[PDB]
């Protein structure tokens, strides 16, 4: 697999084509959060927050012995087990995605963490860096990234175009039990300050925050191929908790090396753009980053840092030309959210960032299918050529973290392929 | 013949019954007696002769090594930056672990109820933790819970009936009103008792496990071979540390699954009871001279955690692949141990010191001597694990009829940082050994 990645390396430079209209995108505009898309009816006709309507459908399916919309389970017990696995997978994730910056798991400084307090006498986070050489730092941090659970890791200079103009967060002293009802919008700004810092008014990223480290966290193929049913939800959920652990582990390593580090999971900025600029894969018709190793069946998280690093090269292995003629995701999408048309610079709705050349999809149509189906769909990921019943999945092949030993050698790494 | 870990486990499976041999002086063991916590062993001199809590003296040695550009005792690093990087990696690995081991029950990550967790609150409208179980068949439950366990990061998983002999008589914990920054100064003992109650509960005086708590699920969390082979130096400390955080994630993930199936679940990591005994009874491996559970897949180079539950399950069979007989003649760990903590003598039922639980046949090691080497070396040693022939990846051969151990196996850090790695430090050359189908999970 290291052969292929070297073979398809592009020359340096962001491969995302932009025009003079591009502006940073306010996070509240996503379909998950925006007032125009947030409320959806449940199966009884009651309008609720979309995830509560989705909950009602999960309950209905368990009672009716179903693993998904009009997909009968082996019995009620199997139906229950799939939703229990899904719910458990989210254990280390806040309110579906860890998006609030500098809250809960996503702290922008390590100072208050229990691990930092226990290690304080050693003073690793107070000691100036002993290594400033970006080549050695790139090798160290990528090794750490693999220890921390990334199946793929890449480095890019930070393109501020993909950092949200304003984040969705909560006030700092609001308890978890009130968080969903007290979400607010808060600017993310870049200033000449020593350290990432949050004021009452602003999330402040230092101008020295040069780089972004992007991690790919592989989902399980057997489970994703049950999309839109419950086991696809379960591999989604478990990987969100893997994302969170990656961010915390890697931020701590970077801090203990003498630099600062900002975790993010689904917050702070647009993961797909970062992942493309860092060479993990290419943008696709469905909108996901398609990787050679996993196709789009891989989750993304990222960490921002002033640690000196060597940027990776973007890769071109023909995804754009293949998506131009394929359209399989668009034809299988249960909500017709994915376009069959050509790429443009103009978003279809508020949910798209205009000003960048991409396939423009209707993400409110996507979200509408989630309460209907009682899950997170994923049919587009499941049918994509690059990616390649529920009783058979439960009785079938599994391995640690859902990884597959038939392909796990493809992500082996030596220094030569780290820097 | 291509290595078949499932065939190996089938070949060496025993008939039912705890393999640990006990006599009449066996009593449950108070957790405060471990070398980490007992006042006789807790204090150790640093390299300047100052007597401190052992981990503070070890800190002093880590700092000295970085300043002198060393990766371990008398082991020069490539440069100061490499020495720094190894300790940064080690420190980061512990991110999801409280005070080296997560031992306080029902505190921090080790909650005995899911009710207050952010995930439970988010999911409350579905009622999964309040709805009665839809599955009570132990066969289906074993398949379900083991699949979840592999999703949750276990490289090995097994089930045993809970043997209360290995549950600590009293736990080490902190009062519920004590904040983290004072925890190390406010540790206390608290009895673990079994009573006729519906759910695990803590009172001001007792940690109460229900009499319905029939089963224990044991997970093996594989460490990285290349890094452990640097024991007693910093990279062995880093694979130890990262696996403690994997243990914590496993416990929380699995307890939440079990609760959402309609049962209760008690996490534990290094607390609550003795992991090696549970692992032996659950068939992960056999006890050894060094004292660890040796597994066919990883030897002793694997961490353990466990979850206690009333979920009906099918116990696994113990395994006997000849470890006792190899340990009888090997003694490599005993010869290489830098503190001479491991005995070269026979097994007995009589503890060597307060740190051993008497009344069970085992090799009796001096664990105060072991702990004494940790401040001296500035780490968690591991030389015994590193030199054990079972830690080697290629011990198994097939003779055309059956699997056997190759007797011939019993006769630097820069290169690790520049060398092979993969996700979670797992090794794709051997990762096929832990593939699992339904037949591997429940018979
Ligand atoms: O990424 C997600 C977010 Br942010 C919210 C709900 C579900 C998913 Br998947
Ligand atoms: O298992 C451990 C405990 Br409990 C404490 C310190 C170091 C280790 Br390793
Ligand atoms: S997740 Fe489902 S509804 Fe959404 S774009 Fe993909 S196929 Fe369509
Ligand atoms: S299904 Fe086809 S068009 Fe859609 S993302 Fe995959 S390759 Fe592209
Ligand atoms: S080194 Fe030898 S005696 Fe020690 S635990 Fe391993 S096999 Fe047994
Ligand atoms: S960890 Fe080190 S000091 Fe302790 S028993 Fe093993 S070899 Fe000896």
């Amino acid at each position: 697999a290291a052969e292929i990645r070297q073979q398809f390396a592009m020359t340096a430079g962001s491969p995302i084509i932009v025009n003079d209209k591009l502006e940073r995108y306010a996070e509240v505009r996503t379909a998950f959060t925006h007032p125009t898309s947030f409320f959806k009816p449940n199966y009884k006709g009651e309008v609720k927050p979309w995830f509560l309507s989705a909950y009602d459908e999960k309950v209905r399916q368990i009672e009716n012995g179903e693993n998904g919309p009009k997909m009968k389970a082996k019995n009620v017990g199997e139906a229950r087990a799939g939703r229990a696995l899904e719910a458990a997978g989210w254990t280390l994730d806040i309110n579906y995605g860890n998006i609030y910056p500098n809250r809960f798991f996503m702290l922008w400084s390590g100072e208050t963490m229990t691990n930092t307090q226990l290690w304080a006498p050693v003073g690793l986070d107070r000691r100036p860096p002993d290594t400033t050489d970006p080549v050695e730092l790139t090798n160290y941090v990528k090794f750490a990234a693999r220890m921390a659970g990334a199946d793929l890791v890449g480095v890019a200079r930070l393109n501020r175009n993909w950092v949200y103009s304003e984040a969705v967060t909560i006030p700092a002293d609001v308890p978890y039990e009130q968080s969903l009802h007290k979400e607010i919008e808060k600017p993310i700004v870049f200033k000449d300050v020593p350290l990432p810092i949050e004021t009452d008014d602003e999330l402040i990223i230092p101008n020295t925050c040069e780089n972004v480290i992007v991690a790919g966290i592989a989902m399980n193929r057997e489970m994703m191929q049950t999309a839109p049913n419950s086991m696809a939800c379960a591999t989604t959920a478990f990987c969100y908790s893997r994302m969170c652990m990656f961010d915390m582990w890697l931020c701590q390593f970077i801090r203990y090396m003498g630099y600062y580090a900002i975790p993010s999971c689904n917050g702070v900025g647009q993961s797909v753009a970062f992942a493309v600029e860092a060479g993990l894969g290419q943008a696709s018709r469905m909108g996901a980053c398609i990787t050679p190793e996993f196709g789009p069946n891989v989750r993304l998280t990222k960490v921002f840092t002033n640690m000196p690093l060597v940027p990776d090269k973007p890769i071109d292995f023909g995804v754009t030309e293949f998506c131009e003629t394929c359209k399989k995701c668009a034809r299988e999408c249960p909500s017709k959210a994915i376009t069959e048309g050509p790429r443009t610079f103009e978003g279809r709705s508020i949910h798209n960032q205009s000003g960048k050349l991409q396939w423009q999809n209707d993400y409110n149509k996507c979200l509408g299918y989630w309460p209907e189906s009682g899950g997170y769909c994923g049919v587009c990921v499941a049918v994509c050529p690059f990616t390649k019943n529920i009783t058979e999945v439960w009785d079938g092949k599994i391995n640690t973290y859902g990884l597959d030993a038939d392909h796990f050698r493809d992500t082996v790494s030596f220094r030569k392929d780290r820097v």
